[PDB]
């Protein structure tokens, strides 16, 4: 299959595998690893757990359409929400993590997820 340029930065901005941690540090690492300081993203939420339960929210297997051309997924992620906090939009960025178990909404492109909407977890 094609590379999806939206895909690959879809994994670098939302996904990590296998979490240490999800404490507010573990946002203060993770977000300076991924390039997500310049400026401070405000909110960011990470998927754990396998990518192919994430790549089956394009699909029936593990999704349904919703709102206006996202997928919801049927399944419960494990996720971390990251929140900027402090007033200003630059380094360093101090973060609060919020561990969750639920459901995401993504949009997807040829069977790839390209975007985590983040309204959900605000």
């Amino acid at each position: 299959m094609q590379d999806n340029s939206r895909y690959t930065h879809f994994l670098t901005q939302h996904y990590d595998a296998k979490p240490q941690g999800r404490d507010d540090r573990y946002c203060e690492s993770i977000m300076r690893r991924r390039g997500l300081t310049s400026p401070c993203k405000d909110i960011n939420t990470f998927i754990h757990g396998n990518k192919r339960s994430i790549k089956a929210i394009c699909e029936n297997k593990n999704g349904n359409p919703h709102r206006e051309n996202l997928r919801i997924s049927k399944s419960s992620f494990q996720v971390t929400t990251c929140k900027l906090h402090g007033g200003s939009p630059w380094p360093p960025c101090q973060y609060q993590a919020t561990a969750g178990f639920r459901n995401v909404v993504v949009a997807c492109e040829n069977g790839l997820p390209v975007h985590l909407d983040q309204s959900i977890f605000r």
